[PDB]
């Protein structure tokens, strides 16, 4: 068996492995790549996103979220506070002001230490989910606005024809800016790109040993497990590594920066932190080895979870026994 024990692997594909995107997933996982449920893909020299960065100060963050948290340094939640709307350049000039800057630090492990120490006792704003692109319409390779649908997939492995878009979502983040605990809806993949600005830092359980993540969150946050079987649908748990090195969950961390891509695979529930001002697109994606995942997914039905349109059909047609409980939930 490839990479049996659950490393994060890197990837460096030429210009011409750079053009199937479809086949380089599936070599990625030839080489064992899925079993830590990250990987960082460098793309070729050759590849660009777009040709500048200059012009994006107009795009409006129309909901920007406080992340407040409460609990201890190593185990809290964060709740999602609405701020007012600001545009891009606005954002950008928050997040470099003294009150919520990166600070001073020596390297990324540094600044790891300062994160998992003092971030509680801070609440960043985030910028989330934004619907949109920054890739050039004439960038062919890698176009997260461009991958084939995961109704298309599913249609083309089960010959099922559904409703449903997918399109990728912008996330404009400060330092501090945190993801919280999750696998992907219906545990699919997600590929993200950082565009621009500083690092952001992820850490990630190989999907073989989800569930012992999920043992622990349910020790840890007993209240939230009790309102509901799959609250970490919810995306607002955090457990440092300190703590789950403690209790003996299998985890790898790695840092993302400008100009690389990171893919999520199914079931790999992954956490993190941004540096300081960045800005990264992702979508979520499907491959045929998807499908056993989307059958077995967990699913929130307490109705906080709330999620969008096009998850409807993939309940519908791959957990047709779950499906009424779950649309109760979404009402
Ligand atoms: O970048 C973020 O805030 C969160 N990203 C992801 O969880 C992802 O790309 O799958
Ligand atoms: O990108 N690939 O597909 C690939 C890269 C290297 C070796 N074999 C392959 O199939
Ligand atoms: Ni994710
Ligand atoms: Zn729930």
């Amino acid at each position: 068996a490839q990479n049996p024990n659950c490393n994060i692997m890197i990837f460096h594909p030429t210009k011409e492995e750079f053009n199937d995107f479809d086949k380089y997933i599936a070599y990625m996982e030839s080489q064992g790549a899925h079993r830590a449920g990250l990987a960082k893909i460098i793309p070729p020299k050759e590849w660009k996103a777009r040709e500048t960065y200059d012009n994006i100060s107009e795009i409006l963050i129309a909901t920007p979220l406080q992340q407040v948290a409460s609990g201890r340094a190593g185990v809290f939640t964060q709740y999602h506070k609405k701020k007012k709307a600001m545009t891009v350049g606005e954002y950008r000039h928050l997040a470099n002001s003294k009150k919520y800057q990166t600070p001073p630090h020596q390297n990324f492990e540094d600044l790891e230490r300062k994160y998992w120490k003092n971030r509680i006792y801070n609440s960043p704003i985030y910028g989330a989910d934004i619907s949109g692109s920054l890739f050039d319409e004439n960038t062919k390779q890698w176009n997260l606005g461009h991958l084939g649908t995961i109704q298309d997939l599913l249609e083309k492995e089960c010959g099922v024809v559904i409703e449903g878009v997918n399109t990728p979502y912008l996330y404009f983040g400060m330092w501090k800016t945190t993801f919280a605990w999750h696998t992907e809806d219906m545990d699919l993949y997600s590929i993200n790109y950082l565009h621009l600005g500083e690092p952001k830092t992820w850490y990630v359980v190989p999907p073989e040993h989800g569930q012992r993540l999920e043992r622990l969150a349910r020790e840890l946050f007993p209240g939230s497990s009790r309102g509901c079987g799959a609250f970490l649908r919810h995306k607002v748990a955090l457990i440092s590594p300190t703590v789950l090195k403690e209790n003996g969950i299998p985890f790898n961390r790695i840092t993302q920066e400008a100009g690389e891509f990171m893919v999520t695979f199914p079931y790999g529930y992954h956490a993190g932190f941004n540096h300081g001002f960045n800005c990264a697109e992702a979508i979520n994606f499907a491959t045929p080895r998807w499908i056993d995942y989307g059958k077995m997914a967990s699913q929130c039905s307490c109705g906080e979870a709330r999620v969008t349109f096009s998850m409807d059909a993939f309940v519908r047609i791959l957990q047709p026994e779950r499906y009424d409980l779950w649309k109760r939930g979404q009402d």
